[PDB]
């Protein structure tokens, strides 16, 4: 069965089908970019197709087994995997899962997706992904620590951990304290002469070189991606909406890190979050749900169920089919497939999760003509941008703003004082020129996270605009996914084009 | 005899007694910061006390002997020492003395103090200290050079010199030309493949990678530390003073680098420096002494004695007991002890020297209730901040401001021109909008030292405010030393907490 | 025959004669800068003369031969050379020529010139130069690629290629695609563990780490060098000219990269380019030639001959003797010699080429009293400044402005909004305060090249002013070349002075 008609396809097959759509569009452009007076047009097309043939498969996978000592004294053997999809830029970049679902095929497929997401936000890393096949809840903190230090050593001995070769990150089942342990193990062993050891991994605690602004970054990028598309009347009218985020109604599938922080930013932006659907229960409220109260309730009772500021909802798994302006898939992959795509009524889908829409569903919804999907490899890449800033920070050996906050603040005050002196000379009375309420608040709370926030907002706007320009140039309509892959493929291809692919 | 009643205690014992006072205050906070669902409160308190037990002793000392050839042809054996107190962050940092008083115990005690001073100004280095046991005046420039190159090689072979491991600095009996020699020896030998060789040491001549603004930096930090405390009415009233530095009278013990530059900044700030006490003579003048004339006189005659702009003073060693608002100990250690603390009449003591106040004297003066001591590990750490900027500069391989002075100047002129255009449109006449006299002077003299000055001022204000907040939170009164150690201990402890102390 | 009377002297002899003139002027200053209480004035003068004796000769030359396989299957032996003139700062810096005229003597002489040009624009590299003895037009792209990868490996094995040791650049017969190949070969072989591999060479394609603003940089520096001298009335009056570039007539010898970009900047500055003289034809027009049309015509027909916007000129090789305010030699070396210096009527000569004026001609024109030569080692060093920025960029691992364009733009808008609020409060009506037309255009097109442009303009003004100050201090008149060598010698000497030259 062709991919556009399958029901539960493999994740790696989805990535490659979407890759092919983008490659077909951008191929003539790639041929034109190959400047060579020695090659005919036929020769150029054969080399371009060779380059694309090398990009799609994963370059490298390392598989390891190793014993650990349980706390009571018996020993167990643990499996782990680390995939490096592309080395066209080094180091490679990607997270590490502790989960019973990790396997070779899964670290392969998500490492491919990660190469394209790095290219999408102009982050100079090839894609990587890793995993340890354990249920982290069945282990004590002491056992988790021994497992974590051992994967650091074994990965680093073979070139799958280090600031210049491969730089990991947190994922499901790991967090910042595991990242601190890996950084400490690397610095004391394999990396003991490395001047930049703390740059071997990102997601670290602040005290160990982590960066302010990381926790909310993926959510802040989902908000900024919607804002780039909500300001465009040509697209908002085709789908039956008015410009802007204030007033729009939002249903969110998932209340993890990504769902909760996206709710905070969309609420602050003036949107109405009318529905939260979880794995065992759903809630709703057509007037909107207040983020701080909902998070507080779940924090105390253990669930979003019976939230006083909303009502529980009928067969909880069907909330995502209700009418809304924006649906945010923020849970598991393939949550939208062939058998339920038609039941979707949202006008905008913002993929805050890895591949939540299969190619069959993506096609059913493109044919319906009234639904704009903002692709995952762009819109949930905010955290990838800020992990690039954390690596930079560890290479700079100083926090952002340490040598500029006071210098720039004093220049700004001398600027306003110069304006005040000239104004008073001109109108001949006293006339204070001070920072207004908003400017005084920024000046007073100036910190590293503001530089990080501005860096992320800059990248998402630039990349979002480039997707739109590509979609208009090739008459792609509302198919922004194909436009995003074409921009991503084009960047990777140009590395191979200038590095030299003549050898083989 | 308990430490609060001894008369001449060892310097290392003073540092550890002050360490214990701070540790006692902050210990409950450290327990609360240990997030672990696996440990009971009892377990956390036992691990916290283990961490503090490892922080206090010096981790490493290297001792060396080596021959040198005198100029006439005979040979002599020279001793030297280098201590690394803490490696919780690398490289370690600290100066090198050429003096007949260097010994193992002295490089040990001052290396401990140096760990806490680095933490106090948020500088990411463990503490180190070094020394060569010679009287530098008895040697020719050729012999000093041979000794200096030899300690470079021997220290660097064992990991006690290098940009990522241990970064020295000038001290008594050494200066910038010895630092240039060490940097050149390292780059041509042990460090011949090191891309960042010039970052192995700080205090270098400008042409070799030194930084503008280093000479006056420790004095500029003493001034900024007094200014943080002089603006606080709650404390100025408890000691019988009015806010601010203009008008306050100042007596300074010592006319070396630190005393002279502190006099320059305090005079420029509007204070009256009524007394200078040296090792063999003192002078005074209740109207104030002009810094540039005094420095000129000593430069020509060889001493501050018989300065025309002041009178010589009765038993010169007793000037520091005269009434004043501010006393600045800037000479030897333990200048204030049990037998002379009561004779001190100053309301503020700004410790511009390493441990000038013993624990007995510190306690006699805390009980008198009317005397505010600003602790040495904070207030004479301005030079430590700027040595961190010099290391950064050598890692960046470019001077600060090289790629921004003209870009930012042109943006500021386009900003003022935009304001001028809008003002003239609004009021309908010609109305120049130019930088005022102060802003035009800064724009015209913009240079690396202005970035350095602002960086230092930023750090001293932030750290000074954090000392005050900690002193108010734990009801410490005027005991700012204990508050400063508690902030310093807390930073070091959090490195150990996240790095992992489970092994042992 | 003395150098000031020779007719066709060797290029290395010209550089050393000019070196001696500068050394003679600055020698007393160098003696005074040697602070040492151990040496007499006689001793200092002997050591200074030793240092200058070591600076002039080339420190190192590497010569290599190697086989290559032609495309048809036969083999050929190729020669190449790489000279490192000075290692007082590392890495060394300089381009690589593919040309049948490369030889040991030529890479030696231009490597010496390159040390002095780096010092002239405050760029911290010793001088290097390289070459491959081939006619690049006789080879296919495949053969050029094999030659290029082989010189990368062989140079890098011996320390003549690498980010910390020696950093090359394009020159006659090479361009950005060869630079990409060298960077890729180094990163995959000798440099496979080097975290900063892409910094081994400059002139790279953008996608591989090249820098925006490189193509026009040497021309932009010729324009800025003329502007520094055209604003000075003392000199413009001695040569019979009025201040400024608007209105001045310009004849340019050469229409390569340097000549064409200089024409663009001088035209945009308001100058009239009345003549272009090439190797086989010349054109002229006393009303001026439009750059974009001329470049278009040559692009289509293959030559500047029969340009519709001008007339062809009588014995084409004599256009450079016609009256003009500014002559720009931008072709081959020694284009002005003893037998044709008198025929030169230009009031300003801006040497946009390596040594276009021999010492005999330089002296004939200094005696005529009415001709100001702006020396090549200063005025055609704009590209050297920007190659330093490209190396910095590869060490920073991020493009300039990536983490500041949006942060600074938002601060500027909050600044203007604060001014608007205060203005409206003061005059009691609505009064917009917006960026004017020029400021809005800069804000909207803000990019890396603007930082690069400002960096270059800053350096050329500072170095141009230092040449003028030195020429006035030693009564050098219009002899700016001697003043420029003296500033360059002084910088190199101070490295040797502080590094230590006592050994030998």
């Amino acid at each position: 069965k062709p991919m556009e008609e399958q029901s539960n396809p493999s994740f790696f097959k989805m990535v490659d089908y979407y890759f092919d759509k983008g490659a077909t569009v951008i191929e003539p452009k790639l041929v034109e970019e190959m400047k060579s007076n020695s090659m005919s047009v036929m020769d150029k097309k054969n080399l371009v197709s060779g380059i694309l043939k090398a990009i799609k498969p994963v370059n490298k996978v390392l598989y390891i087994t190793f014993p650990i000592r349980r706390d009571n004294g018996e020993f167990e053997v643990v499996e782990a995997w680390r995939a490096q999809h592309s080395e066209h830029r080094t180091p490679t970049k990607g997270g590490i899962r502790y989960s019973l679902d990790v396997c070779e095929d899964e670290v392969k497929a998500l490492s491919a997706l990660m190469t394209y997401k790095c290219a999408a936000v102009d982050v100079p890393f090839g894609g990587a992904k890793g995993g340890v096949k354990i249920d982290p809840k069945m282990y004590t903190d002491y056992e988790i620590e021994k497992i974590t230090r051992r994967i650091a050593i074994e990965f680093a001995k073979k070139g799958f951990l280090g600031p210049g070769v491969d730089v990991p990150a947190p994922d499901m089942g790991t967090g910042e304290r595991e990242m601190g342990w890996i950084a400490d193990t690397y610095a004391q062993t394999i990396g003991h002469l490395d001047r930049d050891a703390s740059a071997c991994i990102t997601g670290k605690p602040i005290v160990a070189g982590g960066i302010h602004g990381r926790v909310s970054a993926t959510g802040r990028g989902v908000w900024k991606g919607l804002e780039v598309f909500a300001k465009e009347p040509e697209y908002m009218e085709k789908i039956g909406l008015t410009p802007g985020l204030p007033g729009k109604t939002v249903i969110i599938q998932g209340f993890g890190n990504v769902g909760l922080h996206t709710m905070r930013y969309l609420h602050r932006a003036g949107s109405k979050v009318v529905g939260i659907q979880e794995w065992d229960c759903a809630i709703h409220n057509p007037a909107g749900i207040h983020p701080k109260e909902l998070e507080d309730w779940r924090d105390q009772t253990g669930s979003i169920k019976n939230f006083p500021g909303a009502k529980n909802f009928e067969p909880f798994g069907d909330l995502i089919y209700e009418a809304c302006d924006i649906l945010v898939p923020a849970a598991c992959e393939k949550a939208i497939h062939k058998e339920n795509a038609g039941r979707i009524q949202a006008k905008i889908i913002a993929e805050a999760a890895n591949g939540p829409t299969t190619p069959a569903a993506d096609k059913i919804l493109l044919e319906r003509g009234n639904c704009l999907i903002i692709p995952d490899m762009y819109v949930n890449s905010g955290g990838v941008t800020v992990s690039y800033f954390e690596w930079l920070k560890n290479l700079n050996h100083v926090s952002y703003g340490r040598l500029s906050f006071k210098y720039e603040e004093d220049a700004n005050l001398m600027l306003l004082q110069s304006v005040q002196d000239s104004l008073e000379k001109a109108i001949g009375k006293e006339a204070p020129v001070r920072p207004n309420a908003q400017f005084a608040a920024k000046i007073a709370g100036a910190s590293e996270k503001d530089i990080v926030h501005s860096g992320l907002e800059y990248t998402m706007a630039r990349s979002g605009e480039a997707i739109i320009r590509t979609a208009r140039k090739y008459n792609l309509g509302l198919d922004m996914r194909t436009a995003a892959y074409a921009n991503s493929i084009e960047k990777v291809y140009n590395t191979y084009r200038t590095a030299g692919f003549t050898f083989t």
